[PDB]
């Protein structure tokens, strides 16, 4: 997969799964909003606490770390490829060029209902990520040897990576064990994922994917050690699937390191 990860183009990326019509947030049934809901409600619990969070394979998005922000001072970010780093580092940086999350940041302060401007959002996710690094969740130690990152974490996040880079459930399920390691005992995980998705496309990558039922992610989890505090899953409409993509919904979990 890392062969074919070479050719991963962050723009082409954010433009099929964050632009319109998937990443249009103002009709209430699309995925936009029902993932930023499923991300606010979770962490609104006051059950996912603690000090410092890592976020596994960020690629070049933001959104996943929106509502978790104000639950953690120290945050770290993710991705196998340096393409992907520097793009986050344009919006963590407020660089040229970086994507704008504006439209999403609103929107998770609209969801959170306590009055925070969007513009107070976006700082409070800029001053917390401490920092962004290269990660391989194949490697028995995904961060490495002397990572910088706080070890273990109280709690991880990780959306869209475990599936797609891996060739098979097993496969999958050693990924999911590595990240595992990461995390302290009674930490908290959220997992976001592709369900039954085989390949997606980001500019002149094509990418291979496996295809995991919600049933092989809750089993996966159970036998990573967790204790599945809620799972759901989103079905991909009509109107989203588009020639990005095979995907057939979206999964989200609420694992707990037991
Ligand atoms: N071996 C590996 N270990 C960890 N991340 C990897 C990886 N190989 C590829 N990735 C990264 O996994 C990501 C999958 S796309 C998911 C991006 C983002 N989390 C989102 O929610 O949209 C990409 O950023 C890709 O570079
Ligand atoms: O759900 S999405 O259609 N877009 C979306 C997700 C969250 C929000 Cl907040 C807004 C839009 C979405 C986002 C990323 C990926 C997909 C779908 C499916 N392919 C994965 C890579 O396998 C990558």
């Amino acid at each position: 997969v890392a062969s074919a990860y070479q050719r991963f183009e962050p723009r082409a990326y954010l433009r099929n799964n964050y632009a319109p019509p998937r990443g249009d947030l103002c009709n209430p049934n699309g995925v936009g909003p029902w993932k930023l809901r499923c991300l606010a409600q979770t962490f609104a619990t006051g059950e996912v606490s603690g000090r410092t969070l890592i976020d596994i394979g960020s690629g070049p998005t933001v959104y996943q770390l929106l509502s978790a922000c104000s639950h953690f001072e120290d945050i770290t970010m993710t991705d196998f490829l340096e393409v992907n780093r520097q793009e986050l580092g344009r919006w963590l940086q407020e660089e040229p060029g970086a994507f704008n999350w504006s439209m999403y940041s609103q929107h998770a302060c609209l969801i959170e209902g306590k009055g925070e401007c969007w513009q107070d959002k976006e700082r409070q996710l800029r001053a917390r990520v401490k920092r962004v690094l290269p990660i391989d969740v194949h490697q028995p130690q995904p961060l490495g040897a002397g990572s910088p990152a706080p070890l273990p974490a109280d709690a991880l996040v990780s959306a869209f990576c475990l599936e797609a880079v891996s060739p098979d459930l097993a496969s999958f399920q050693r990924a999911l064990d590595h990240i595992t390691t990461l995390l302290r005992p009674g930490g908290h995980l959220l997992l976001i994922g592709a369900l039954e998705e085989s390949w997606y496309l980001a500019g002149e990558a094509r990418l291979t994917v496996v295809p995991v039922s919600e049933e092989e992610v809750r089993e996966a989890l159970v036998r990573s050690g967790y204790k599945v505090r809620d799972l759901r899953t989103y079905i991909m409409p009509a109107h989203l699937q588009t020639g990005v993509d095979d995907v057939k919904g979206v999964f989200f979990a609420w694992a707990q390191k037991v």
